[PDB]
C-alpha cells in the first residue's frame, strides 16, 4: 500500500491553561494570587487515503457548535471557545481533497469530547470506531440530560438519529490492525474513560503515533510529564503517556500530540500536502 | 463510658486553593486571566486516651519546618507556609494533657506528608501505622535524594535515625481493630499513595470518622464531589469518598475532614475540653 496521510486544520479553541497543564502556575506566599492565562490552541483531524479504504482519525467540532443558536451550552462556548472559518468545516476541508463523506471506510474516535466527535454525524457510511468505556459514558451524559459539559447532548442526539454504525473497541481487546500499516491502539482509561490512537506505518515517512488528548503538547510529554487539569483516570493516563514513550522509541515512530500549537505549524497542512 | 478523644490545634497552613479544589475558578472569555487565592486551613491532629492504650491519629508539621534554618525547603515554605506559636507545636498539646511522647501507644499516620508525619519522630516507643504504599513512596523521595515536594526529606531522615517502629497497612489489607471502638480503614490509594483513616466509636458522641486528606473540606465531599489538586489515584480518590459517604450512613458516624477551616471552628479543642 501507497497511502497519503493528511492533517486537516479544523480551527482553533482557547481555554485555561490550568485544563491542558494542571496547576502550572502555583500561587506562592508571596504571589498569593497567581493568574492563569488563556491560551489557544489547534483542532485538527487526520484523513489516511488508503488503498483498502479511508480512515479518518478524530471528527474535530460540530459547525454549529457555537453562536446564540448554538449546540454547545453557553458555559462551554465562554471556557472553551472555538472559532473556525467556513474553510476549517470538516465537511469543507474533505471536499477541498474531493472526498465525500460516504467515502470515508473507517471513523476512529480518540474520544468523544466536544473537540474531536463533532462530525460524527457525517460518516453513515462508516464503521465507527470508538472505545466501549468511552461510548458508555457519553451515552450515559446523553440518557442523564446533561446539557453542560465536554459531552455534546445535540451532538449525541444526532449520533443516534443518524443511525450510525458503530464498533465499540473492548476493555481488555488487543489492537486492530484496519490496514495494511494502520492499527488503533487501546489506551483504555486516562484522560476520558477510553481513548483510542492510531499507529500508521508510512512507506516514505515511517512511522507516526497518533496519540490524540491522550498527550495534549509537547509539554504533556516532556519528560518530565506534566498532566492535564480535564483528566479521569491519573493512573491510567500516566500509563498511557509512558506506553506511547515505549512505543514511539521501539518503532522509531513520531508522536503527532492532540493540541501542539508549535508541532502543528510544522505539520504539512491539507492545503500544502500530505505525507507518504 | 471511658475514652475520652481531644482535638489538638497545630497551626494553620495557607496554600493555592487550587491545591485544595482542582479549577475552582475556571478562565473563560470575559475572564481569560482568573486569579487564585491563597486560602487559610487547619493543622489538627488528635489524641484516643483509650484504657487499652492511648492512640494519636496524625502529628502535624515539625517545630523546626519554617525559617531559614528550617527542614523545609523555602520553595516548600512558600508554597505551603505553616504559621503557629509555640503552644500549638504537638510536644506542647501533648504536655498541657500531661501526656508524655513515651505514653502514646499507636500513631496513625493518615499519610506522610509534611504536614501530617512532621512529628513522627517524637514517638519512639509507639508502634506507627502507616500505608505500606505511603512508607514505600517517601522512602523512595528520600533514596532519590528529593528535597522540594510534600515530602519532607529531614523529616523523613529523623524517622530513620530515630529507630521508629513501623506496623505497615498492606495494600489489601482489612481494617485493623485496634482497640475497642477503634478501627484503622484502609483506604488506599487516592490523595496519596496510601491513605489510612480511623473509626472510633464513643459511647455518648457515638461514630466519628477521621477522613485526614481523603476529603480537605465538606466542600469536597459534596456531593458532589470536588477532587482536590494534590491528587495521585483520581479513581481511588473518588472510590474512597463515596466509600466514606456509605460507611457515614451504615454507622450514623460523623465525617472529620482533613483540613476544613468552618468544621474546626465547632471542634471542642483540647483546651477546653474532650468528647466522650
Ligand atoms: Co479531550
Ligand atoms: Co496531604
Ligand atoms: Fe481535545
Ligand atoms: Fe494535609
Amino acid at each position: 500500500a501507497r497511502p497519503k496521510l493528511y492533517v486537516m486544520d479544523n480551527g482553533r479553541m482557547r481555554m485555561d491553561k490550568n485544563w491542558m497543564i494542571a496547576m502550572h502556575n502555583p500561587a506562592t506566599i508571596h504571589n498569593p494570587n497567581a493568574q492563569t492565562e488563556f491560551v489557544e490552541f489547534p483542532i485538527y483531524t487526520v484523513l489516511i487515503d488508503h488503498p483498502e479504504g479511508k480512515i479518518l482519525f478524530d471528527t474535530s467540532c460540530n459547525p454549529n457548535s457555537m453562536g446564540p443558536q448554538g449546540r454547545w451550552a453557553e458555559s462551554t462556548q465562554q471556557m472553551f471557545p472555538w472559532t473556525a472559518t467556513e474553510e476549517c468545516y470538516l465537511h469543507n476541508r474533505l471536499e477541498q481533497l474531493k472526498v465525500r463523506p460516504e467515502d470515508i471506510r473507517y471513523v476512529v474516535a480518540s474520544h468523544l469530547h466536544l473537540d474531536h466527535a463533532g462530525c460524527l454525524e457525517m460518516f453513515t457510511n462508516a464503521t465507527i470506531i470508538v472505545h466501549e468505556d468511552e461510548f458508555n459514558g457519553a451515552l450515559q451524559c446523553y440518557a442523564r440530560n446533561q446539557k453542560e459539559g465536554a459531552y455534546i447532548w445535540a451532538d449525541i442526539d444526532a449520533w443516534i438519529k443518524n443511525n450510525l454504525q458503530w464498533r465499540t473497541v473492548k476493555r481488555h481487546e488487543d489492537n486492530i490492525l484496519l490496514a495494511e500499516g494502520v492499527k488503533v491502539l487501546n489506551f483504555g482509561s486516562g484522560h476520558a474513560w477510553g481513548m483510542l490512537g492510531l499507529h500508521v506505518e508510512l512507506p516514505e515517512t515511517g512511522g507516526i503515533i497518533l496519540a490524540s488528548d491522550a498527550i495534549y503538547t509537547a509539554e504533556s510529554y516532556g519528560p518530565p510529564i506534566k498532566p492535564p487539569g480535564i483528566i479521569y483516570d491519573s493512573l491510567g493516563y500516566m500509563n498511557t503517556v509512558e506506553r506511547i514513550r515505549r512505543i514511539a522509541q521501539e518503532t522509531k515512530s513520531q508522536v503527532w500530540f492532540g493540541h501542539d500549537a508549535e508541532q502543528f505549524k510544522k505539520f504539512r497542512k491539507s492545503t500544502e500536502g500530505y505525507y507518504e
